[PDB]
C-alpha cells in the first residue's frame, strides 16, 4: 500500500518545497501570480510528474528502488523582450535540487499566445471594459439598468469564449456581456465585444470590434453615436432584482402527487467495505491506485482484479464542447477544458447530493494560477453503492408449483467520483468498479449551458429557452487514455463478429442451414485498429494475452464503448488539428514516453499549432502485435439545448463512457468469491433452508449532520 | 381508479371465465394436467383490452367505462382436424358470451403453432425413456446417469425451437443433459430429434440421434454400433461449477454486508391497485401472462405522455455446430414470457424497502395460479445528483451550491422462461424522463464439446460450449405526446462554412441545426444499415412558452443489427428486428408485433411486422406508435460460469422531454438544496424539507419458492 505512493499527488508540504525552490533561484525573477501585470515571471503550475513506466513497473514488480519523485512546474516568462511559457522537471522530492527541461519546444514561438488566462488577466480585462465601454455607459443603463462603471449590487460581466483568433499567436478574445445576477450565465444583454489583449502592456489591449443585436459597429462610439442619434433598435431589458428567478435552482411550481418526506437513503451500519489508505484502493478482486492531476484530472492507475494486472492508466485527457451560433462568440467557441485546468476544478461535494451521506470524502491541494497551495474540501469521494439489481440471480424452477433453488447476488458497485467546474457546467468523472472484475468509466452533464443573445438567426444554431436567450447547439466529446496491460504489459488486439453461413441441412439434406458462426480478426498494424466514425466498430473489442485460460482460450479484457459521438469538424480543417482524436472513437497505438497525453493546457488557445497532434502518434503505423499497446477512447453527444436545460442541464441520460470487461480472462465469474451471495433451497415438509456465508444485517447507523463549506484555500 | 380499465384479471375473474367455459358441455373441456394430446383445454386466460377509441372517452370524456373481457386460448384436440381458437369471453363481471378471434382462412398449421406444455412434456419423457432403453448401458458407461432407476442420477432433456424445416412441423431436437444443480450447463453428447405431431403420442419416434459429432439414425444404431466399438466416446467437496456457491478467495477478502437502502418514512409513491402515483407522474400498468410488463396512460404533470409502453417479444437467436445448436431460435413470448415471473428475493432482486407485488397467471394450468413477489416498485437512490453545480466567486470562495439529490421510481418484473432470467425495468425520473430496461442473467443456453463447435461459440468448461448467439427484444412505444395526434421528426448537426463576419478573409465552419419532417410510415422505418439519427422528436403541434413544438425524444440503447437475412425462412417471424425503429399510424389490427404461436411456427406466423408498413400511410399529424429493436451480440465467455452476470448486459431506451415543460419540471421537487454565503457568519443551508438522518430496519428476509391456486 505504501508502492501506491508513487502515483500520488503532490502534498501541500511538497507543492510548497517546490514553490520555495523555484523563489530561491533569484534569477527567475518569479512574482506572485495575482500581481496584476502580463509583463511578470510567475509559477503558473505545479503538479507530481509521473516517473517513466519502465521504472515503476520495476518498482512496482521486481523489487526495484522507488523511481526519483518529481514535480512539473510551468513557468511564463512575461518579464523579458520575448516572452514565452516554459515548463521544468523539479526533483528530487524530497530535497528538490534541479530543475530540468520538460516538454520542450524548440523553434515554436507562439507559446506565450497559447498560455492560459489567469486572474491577473482578467482582472486587467475587466479594467480594459471599464474604460473602452465608458461611451456606452448611458446605452447601458436604459437597456439593461445595470452598467460597468460605479456598479455595485447592479454589474455587468463577461464571459470569454476561447479559441482567442483566427491562427497561431493570436490573443483576440470575444466576450459575451451579461448581467451579473444569480445564474449569470443565462443573462446575455445582447452585446459582444472583441479585445485584443497579446500585448503583455495592458495600455495597448483595445476592443477591436462590437456586435449587439445583430449588427456589428467597430467601436463603442460608434454604436453609442448611433444609439444616441435613434438608429440602433435596441432590445430593453426587463428588470431582474417574488417568485424565483428563470435562472435560480429555488423550487417552484407543485406535482399533482404532494412528496413532503425524505426518500430512501443509504445507510452503512457495518463501515466501508473497501480499503482506502493514502491514494490505494482494496475492494474485493480489485486493487487500484488513483491521483488527481491538476492540469488533466482524474486517473486510476496500477488496477488489478485477481492479483493481475489489467491496466496501468485510464485517464482523462480532454473534454470539449463545440458549437455553433448566429454570434460573433457563439460561432467561435470550441472550449478544450484541460486549457482552463479541468483537474483543479474540482470543487466542494456535498454529502448526500453529489455523493451518498456514507460516502468518504477527500481533500486535495491544487497549484494552478495561485500564489500558494490552495485546500480543496471534498474534492473527491469513494462509495459503495447498491446497483438496484442483482449482480447474478436465477429462480431454478421445479415447473410442478415449486421450486430447486433460487440463487442471487446483490448488486454492489465502488465509486470514484470527482467534479469539474470550470465556469457554467459541472462535469461529473465517476470510475466504477464492479465486483466481478468488470470497471466503467463515466462522465454526467449538468450545471448551466453556454449560452447567448436571442435573435430569430439564432434558430438556425439553437433554440431559445428564455425570453432572450438561445442555447447553443454544440457537441461534447470526451477523450480517454486506456492503457490495458492484460495480464502484463505485452498484449494484442483483435475483434470478434457474428458472420451467417448457409450449409446444407446435415439431418434433412433438401434443406439449409442459414446460422451465426463466430468470425475471430487479428490486426497487426496501428493503422488497421484506428477506426473512424465512419467505419463500423465491431461488437467485441479485445485485448488479449497470449496466456490461456483452462478452456484453451486466450485471457483477455474486452472494450464496449457508450457514446453517441460522432466526426464534428472536418478532419485537416484549421482549429480541428486540437482535437485529431476526435476522428477515432477508439484507436490503438504502442506505448511512448512522448506521447504520454493526447492533449495539454495549450490546445485551448492554440489550436492551429499544438503541442501534441493525436494522428501523429498513428504516422508511423507501428506493429502491434505482442506490444505495450495503448487503447484511446472518444465518447459524447450532440446537445441541442430544449427548455427542460433551464435553470440546468440534468444528468440523466446525459452521461457516456465505457466498460472494460473481462473475457475468458478469468476460469469462470470472478464474483463467486463473494460470500455475499444467497441461495434459498426447499425442504419437505417444512421452510425453506435460507443458505447465507454472511450473516443477515438489519443493523442502523446514522450519518453526521450535513455540512458544507463553500470556500477554498491555503493551509 | 379509472386505471382499473387497464388492470389484469383478479383470480375471482380468472376462475368466472374458466368455470363459465367449463359450463359450456359441447367444448368437452379437460384440465390441462391430462396427460394426452387428444383433448380439448383452456390452454390461456387473461384480460383483453378494450379498444383505445373507447378507453380514451373514458378516461378524458366522462363516458361510460368500456366493457370488460378476457382473452381464452383453447386447445381444440379432441376432434378430427385439432386446431386452437381463441376467444373474446365477456362481459366481466358475469359472462355471456364466447366469440371468436382473428381466423386466418387458408392457414392449415394451427396445431403445429400451438406453445408445448406440460402434459405434452410428461408424454416426450415416456417417449425418450422408452425409445432409449437399448442406450441404457451405453448411458451408464459414457454418464454414470440413465432414464431408469436413476433416482439421484437421472438424465434430463433441454427442447430447442422452432420444431422442423417447415410450417406444420412439430420435430423437436432435445438437449440430453445430466440432471444436477444447474443441469443446463451438463451436456452429455447425445441429442435427439423427436416427431411429435399427433395427438396420438403412441406414434410419436425418435427418427435421428446425434452423438459427439456423428448422426446414428436410432437409438438401436448407436447402441449397437457402441457395443460393436464403432463409437467415439467421451466418458464425462468443492461446488459444482454449475453451482452458485462461493469458491476462491478476492486478496482482500470481504466478511460484512455493504450499505442497504433504508426508508423510515415509507414510500413517496402512491399505490392504489395498478395505479401509480410519483412526483409527477401518474400512470397504469399491467402484467400480461403472455407478453410481460406494460406501463399506460403515462402522465406527467397531468399531461398524457404515452398511451402504452410494452414489451412486445424477446428472443435469442443461436449458431451451433451440433444439431439442437443450429436449430435454436428461441422466441419467448411462444412460452408465456409474462407468466414466468418468479418470486422476487427481497434486499437482491429489489431493495430490501421495495413494494412487492402479487399476481395471478392462468397459463397451461388447471386452476389459476398465485405467484407471490411477481412485480416489485420502489424508489432508490441512483447515487449521481439529478442536477448540481458550484457557483464559484474565483476569489477562494462561492456564490452558492445548488444540487438536487438523484432518486428513481422503478417498476419490476422478471422472466426465467427455463434456463435465462430477464429483469424487466420501467424507470422514472422526477424530471419527466423515462427508461424502458432488460438485464440479462441465469443459465447460458449450451450444448456438447467438441473441437468443430469453436466456430459457433466458446469453451466454458471440459464438455460446455457457450454457443453463439444474439438477444433482441422489441417494444411497442405508443406515444401520445400532449394528446393522440403528433408528427415525427429528427434533428441533426450540419456544418455551415461562411465568410467569418469579423475578418472577411477567413472563414467559419460551424454546427448547424438541421430538422428533417416525415410525411409517410416508409421514411421513418430505420434499417440498421441506415444511419440513425441523434435526435428522434414526436412532437404536438402545440408550442412551449418559447415558440418550439412540444416533444418527447427517443434515444435508443443498444448494441443490436441485422441477424438473419430479411426475407429467409424464419425471418419472418422477426421482420421488425429489421428496425431499430419504425412508426406507424396506430392501428387496432397491428397491437401487437408477435404472438405465442410465433415460435413454433416462424414460417407462417399471424403477424408478420413488415405488413404494417406496406400501405405507407400518411404519419403527419396522426396517433403515431413507435416500435423498437433493441439487443446485443453475447458470444460467451468463462466469466459466463455459472450465469451471465448484468453488468453492462443490459439494452433500453429512454424517453426524455424536449421542449414539452417551459423549465425542467423536477424544479417542483422540495429535496433541492442551495447553500448560501453569510457574511461573517456560518453557510446558510436553504432547505424545503427538513433534513433527515433517521435509519429503522426492513422486513426479515423470507422467501417461499412456491406458485399455486388460492
Ligand atoms: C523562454 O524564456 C526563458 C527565460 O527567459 C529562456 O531561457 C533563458 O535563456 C537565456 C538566454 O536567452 C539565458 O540567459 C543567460 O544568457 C546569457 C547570455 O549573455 C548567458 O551568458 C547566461 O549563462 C544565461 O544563460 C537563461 O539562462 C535562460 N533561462 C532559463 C531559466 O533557462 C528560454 O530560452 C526562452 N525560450 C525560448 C524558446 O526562446
Ligand atoms: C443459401 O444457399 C442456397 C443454396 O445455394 C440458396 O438456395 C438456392 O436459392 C435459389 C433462389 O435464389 C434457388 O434457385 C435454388 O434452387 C436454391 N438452391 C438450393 C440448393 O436450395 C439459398 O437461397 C441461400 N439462402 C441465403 C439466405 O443465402
Ligand atoms: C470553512 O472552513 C474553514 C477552515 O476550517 C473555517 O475556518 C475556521 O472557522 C472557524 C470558525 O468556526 C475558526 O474556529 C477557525 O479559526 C477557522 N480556521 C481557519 C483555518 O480559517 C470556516 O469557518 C468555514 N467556513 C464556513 C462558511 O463554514
Ligand atoms: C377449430 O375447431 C373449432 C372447434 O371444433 C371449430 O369451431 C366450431 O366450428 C363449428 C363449425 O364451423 C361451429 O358449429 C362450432 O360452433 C364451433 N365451435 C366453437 C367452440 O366455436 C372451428 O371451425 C375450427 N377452426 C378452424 C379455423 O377450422
Ligand atoms: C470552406 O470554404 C472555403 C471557400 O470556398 C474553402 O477555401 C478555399 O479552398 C480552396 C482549396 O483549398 C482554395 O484554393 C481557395 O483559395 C479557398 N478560398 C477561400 C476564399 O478561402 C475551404 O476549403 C472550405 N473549408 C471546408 C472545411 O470546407
Ligand atoms: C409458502 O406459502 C404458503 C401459503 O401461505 C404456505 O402455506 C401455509 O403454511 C402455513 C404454515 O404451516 C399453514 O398453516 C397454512 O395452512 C398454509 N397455507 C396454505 C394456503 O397452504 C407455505 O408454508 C409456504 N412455504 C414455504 C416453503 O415457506
Ligand atoms: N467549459 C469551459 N471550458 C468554459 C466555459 C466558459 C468559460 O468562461 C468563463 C471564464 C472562466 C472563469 C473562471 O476560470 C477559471 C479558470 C481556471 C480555474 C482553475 N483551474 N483553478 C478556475 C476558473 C470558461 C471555460
Ligand atoms: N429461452 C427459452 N425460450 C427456452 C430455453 C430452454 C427451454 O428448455 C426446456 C423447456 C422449458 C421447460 C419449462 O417450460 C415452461 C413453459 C411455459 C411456462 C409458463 N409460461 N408458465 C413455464 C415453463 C425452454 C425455453
Ligand atoms: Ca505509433
Ligand atoms: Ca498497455
Ligand atoms: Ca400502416
Ligand atoms: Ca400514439
Ligand atoms: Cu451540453
Ligand atoms: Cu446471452
Amino acid at each position: 500500500p505504501r508502492k501506491a505512493g508513487v502515483f500520488s499527488d503532490l502534498s501541500n508540504q511538497e507543492l510548497k518545497a517546490v514553490h520555495s525552490f523555484l523563489w530561491s533561484k533569484k534569477e527567475l525573477r518569479l512574482q506572485p501570480s495575482s500581481t496584476t501585470t502580463m509583463a511578470k515571471n510567475t509559477v503558473f503550475l505545479i503538479e507530481m510528474l509521473l516517473p517513466k513506466k519502465y521504472h515503476v513497473l520495476r518498482f512496482l514488480d521486481k523489487g526495484e528502488r522507488h523511481p526519483v519523485r518529481e514535480a512539473r512546474a510551468v513557468i511564463f516568462f512575461g518579464d523579458q523582450e520575448h516572452p514565452n511559457v516554459t515548463e521544468f522537471a523539479v526533483g528530487p522530492l524530497p530535497g528538490p535540487c534541479y530543475m530540468r527541461a520538460l516538454s520542450p519546444r524548440p523553434g515554436y514561438q507562439s507559446s506565450w499566445a497559447s498560455r492560459p488566462i489567469s486572474t491577473a488577466e482578467y482582472a486587467l480585462l475587466y479594467h480594459t471594459l471599464q474604460e473602452a465601454t465608458k461611451p456606452l455607459h448611458q446605452f447601458f443603463l436604459n437597456t439593461t439598468g445595470f452598467s460597468f462603471q460605479d456598479c455595485h449590487d447592479r454589474c455587468l460581466a463577461f464571459t470569454d469564449v476561447a479559441p482567442r483568433g483566427v491562427a497561431s499567436g493570436q490573443r483576440r478574445s470575444w466576450l459575451i456581456i451579461q448581467r451579473y445576477v444569480e445564474g449569470y450565465f443565462l443573462h446575455p444583454t445582447g452585446l459582444e465585444l472583441l479585445v485584443d489583449h497579446g500585448s503583455t502592456d495592458a495600455g495597448h489591449w483595445a476592443v477591436e470590434q462590437v456586435w449587439y443585436n445583430g449588427k456589428f459597429y467597430g467601436s463603442p462610439e460608434e454604436l453609442a453615436r448611433k444609439y444616441a442619434d435613434g438608429e440602433v433598435d435596441v432590445v430593453v431589458l426587463e428588470d431582474p432584482l417574488e417568485p424565483p428567478l428563470f435562472s435560480s435552482h429555488k423550487p417552484r411550481g407543485d406535482f399533482p402527487s404532494p412528496i413532503h418526506v425524505s426518500g430512501p437513503r443509504l445507510v452503512q451500519p457495518h463501515g466501508p467495505r473497501f480499503r482506502l489508505e493514502g491514494n490505494a484502493v482494496l475492494y474485493g478482486g480489485w486493487s487500484f491506485a488513483f491521483r488527481l492531476r491538476s492540469s488533466s484530472g482524474l486517473q486510476v492507475l496500477n488496477v488489478h482484479f485477481g492479483g493481475e494486472r489489467i491496466a496501468y492508466e485510464v485517464s482523462v485527457q480532454e473534454a470539449v464542447a463545440l458549437y455553433g451560433g448566429h454570434t460573433p462568440a457563439g460561432m467561435q467557441t470550441k472550449y478544450l477544458d484541460v486549457g482552463w485546468g479541468l483537474g483543479s476544478v474540482t470543487h466542494e461535494l456535498a454529502p448526500g447530493i453529489d455523493c451518498p451521506e456514507t460516502a468518504t470524502f477527500l481533500d486535495t491541494f491544487h497549484y494552478y494560477d495561485a500564489d500558494d497551495p490552495v485546500h480543496y474540501p471534498r474534492a473527491l469521494c469513494l462509495f459503495e453503492m447498491p446497483t438496484g439489481v442483482p449482480l447474478r440471480r436465477h429462480f431454478n424452477s421445479n415447473f410442478k408449483g415449486g421450486f430447486n433453488f433460487y440463487a442471487g447476488l446483490k448488486g454492489q458497485v465502488l465509486v470514484l467520483r470527482t467534479t469539474s467546474t470550470v465556469y457554467n457546467y459541472d462535469y461529473i468523472w465517476d470510475f466504477i468498479f464492479y465486483p466481478n472484475g468488470v470497471m466503467e468509466a463515466k462522465m454526467h452533464a449538468t450545471g448551466y449551458v453556454h449560452a447567448t443573445f436571442y435573435t430569430p438567426e439564432g434558430l438556425r444554431h439553437g433554440t431559445r429557452l428564455h425570453t432572450h436567450l438561445i442555447g447553443n447547439i454544440h457537441t461534447h466529446l470526451v477523450h480517454y487514455r486506456v492503457d490495458l496491460d492484460v495480464a502484463g504489459t505485452k498484449n494484442s488486439f483483435q475483434t470478434l463478429q457474428m458472420k451467417l453461413e448457409n450449409i446444407t441441412n446435415p439431418w434433412s439434406p433438401r434443406h439449409r442451414v442459414v446460422q451465426p458462426t463466430l468470425e475471430q480478426t487479428q490486426y497487426s498494424w496501428e493503422r488497421q485498429a484506428a477506426f473512424r466514425f465512419k467505419r463500423k466498430l465491431p461488437k467485441y473489442l479485445l485485448f488479449t494475452s497470449p496466456q490461456e485460460n483452462p478452456w484453451g482460450h486466450k485471457r483477455s479484457y474486452r472494450l464496449q464503448i457508450h457514446s453517441m459521438a460522432d466526426q464534428v469538424l472536418p478532419p485537416g480543417w484549421q482549429e480541428e488539428q486540437a482535437i485529431t482524436w476526435a476522428r477515432y472513437p477508439l484507436a490503438v497505438t504502442k506505448y511512448r514516453e512522448s506521447e504520454l497525453c493526447s492533449s495539454s493546457i495549450y490546445h485551448q488557445n492554440d489550436p492551429w499549432d499544438p503541442p501534441v497532434v493525436f494522428e501523429q502518434f498513428l504516422h508511423n503505423n507501428e506493429n502491434i502485435e505482442n506490444e505495450d499497446l495503448v487503447a484511446w477512447v472518444t465518447v459524447g453527444f450532440l446537445h441541442i439545448p430544449h427548455s427542460e436545460d433551464i435553470p440546468n442541464t440534468a444528468t440523466p441520460g446525459n452521461s457516456v463512457g465505457f466498460l472494460l470487461r473481462p473475457f475468458n480472462f478469468f476460469p469462470e465469474d470472478p464474483s463467486l468469491a463473494s460470500r455475499d451471495t444467497v441461495i434459498v433451497w426447499p425442504r419437505d415438509n417444512g421452510p425453506n433452508y435460507v443458505q447465507r456465508w454472511i450473516p443477515e444485517d438489519r443493523d442502523c447507523s446514522m450519518p453526521p449532520p450535513f455540512s458544507y463549506n463553500g470556500t477554498y484555500r491555503p493551509v
